[PDB]
């Protein structure tokens, strides 16, 4: 067609008026020459933006193919016409269309070093892994042609996507070629963020061996450990912790990994976070603790566990207010750690008289035994806390309780030179003749430790 021929050349020559006159005269907007080039092809190749937009407004096929599989987007990517690339994509151009050789627009922008075009193509979903007929990726071409900044950009985008998808072999080869293991997307997520979010234990391990920053923050302050505590990946939480992950990292909302674990019902992850130093008392902007979030979400099994851990620590530490506030929240007064120590055990050992009274006032077991038979009175007699010894005895403490070795409170008081406690125990019915499993009486122990005055008292009482 002569009209079509006139239109093709009018578009190739940048004659904006001629194009409009010819379209008004019925010229086929999608005419093709001997090799399949349409007016939109030629306008994109020659960089005539106005015509590109006119042809599209008149029904030009944005993805028209020449005989070799080139689209208008291929040609704009080749010639470096950023604005035409942007307009073509707006109108539905195939960002990943491949020619007969498997070449995509991203290959061409990387091959010829069009940085801004590479960035726009990636933003529009360009496939960084696309290989042409010869197995070349856009990165390979960038490197082959010495476009080193674009090559690193392609490595970064690839590593972020490979990490998210769990493609170990890809991740390894990307870092072998110099991929930045600590790159980030627009949100601030690093490859480690994405592997932990998606639950790829193998990738997390490989990333960390290659120097991944375990405490990378995103825009909102989220750490990889935050994400693993959110998603519930126990082993990943463990691996992150072993590699220096911060147990109490905080985000803009004030939430720590323990907040996330407790909110999303990850009991095992709460236990691991506690065992690794998680702060049960931390608070977020809304003014809530990990315990508060667990109770609201119906996880009493987690709420109680947080109360248990907090009570033992606060009882040991001597923090009376926390104890009283934890009792008001329903903390188990008789909870025990792995050794069997209750809050009362730990308050007596440390000499925290006030706390002893509170715990007893709230139903604490005055004769609770640890795994070895030590009662709270045993520990008070050991450390020499006269007031605590008297409070315990007043509350029904067993003055002659024997541990697994047959040791009684009087043995310990005599062995460690607490005369005033000896007299108190004797006054409360302590058995001066009790022998431990080695045949030792309190008298005998006082002698072995050079406590003359106590030995004299114990002898007369016999």
């Amino acid at each position: 067609s002569d009209l079509g021929k006139k239109l093709l050349e009018a578009a190739r020559a940048g004659q904006d008026d001629e194009v409009r006159i010819l379209l008004a005269n019925g010229a086929d907007v999608n005419t093709a020459d001997e090799t399949g080039f349409t007016p939109l092809h030629l306008a994109a190749w020659e960089g005539h933006l106005g015509i590109v937009e006119v042809l599209l407004k008149n029904g030009a096929d944005v993805n028209a193919n020449d005989e070799r599989g080139h689209t208008p987007l291929h040609l704009a990517a080749y010639t470096g016409h950023l604005e035409i690339v942007e307009v073509l994509l707006k109108n539905g151009a195939g960002v990943n269309a491949t020619d007969v050789i498997g070449t995509a627009p991203l290959h061409l922008a990387a091959m010829w070093g069009h940085l801004e075009i590479v960035e726009v193509l990636l933003k529009n979903g360009a496939d960084v892994f696309a290989q042409d007929k010869f197995g070349k990726t856009p990165f390979d071409l960038a490197r082959d042609n010495g476009n080193e900044w674009i090559a690193k950009l392609l490595l970064a985008a690839a590593l972020l996507e490979a990490a998210r998808q769990g493609q170990r072999d890809r991740v390894e080869k990307l870092m072998a070629n110099g991929a930045d293991v600590n790159t980030a997307d627009e949100t601030g997520f690093t490859p480690l963020h994405l592997a932990a979010w998606e639950g790829h234990l193998g990738i997390v391990e490989v990333l960390l061996k290659n120097g991944a920053d375990v405490n990378a923050n995103d825009e909102r302050g989220h750490t990889p450990l935050h994400l693993a505590a959110y998603t519930g990946h126990l082993e990943i939480v463990e691996v992150l912790l072993k590699n220096g992950a911060g147990v109490n990292a905080t985000d803009v909302i004030g939430t720590a990994p323990l907040h996330l674990a407790a909110m999303w019902g990850h009991l095992e992850i709460v236990e691991v976070l506690l065992k690794n130093g998680a702060d049960v008392f931390a608070q977020d902007k809304f003014g809530k603790t990990p315990f508060d979030l667990a109770r609201d979400n119906g996880n009493e099994w987690i709420a109680k566990l947080l109360l248990a851990a907090a009570l033992l620590e606060a009882a040991r530490q001597g923090q009376r207010d926390r104890v009283e506030k934890l009792m008001a929240n329903g903390a188990d007064v008789n909870t025990a750690d792995e050794t069997g120590f209750t809050p009362l055990h730990l308050a007596a050992w440390e000499g925290h008289l006030g706390i002893v009274e509170v715990l007893l006032k709230n139903g604490a077991d005055v004769n609770a035994n640890d795994e070895r038979g030590h009662t709270p009175l045993h520990l008070a007699a050991y450390t020499g806390h006269l007031e605590i010894v008297e409070v315990l005895l007043k509350n029904g403490a067993g003055v002659n309780a024997t541990d697994v070795i047959g040791t009684a409170p009087l043995h310990l008081a005599a062995m460690w030179g607490h005369l005033e406690i000896v007299e108190v125990l004797l006054k409360n019915g302590a058995d001066v003749n009790a022998q431990d499993k080695f045949g030792k009486t309190p008298f005998d122990l006082a002698i072995d430790n050079g406590n003359e005055d106590i030995a004299e008292v114990l002898q007369k009482a016999a």
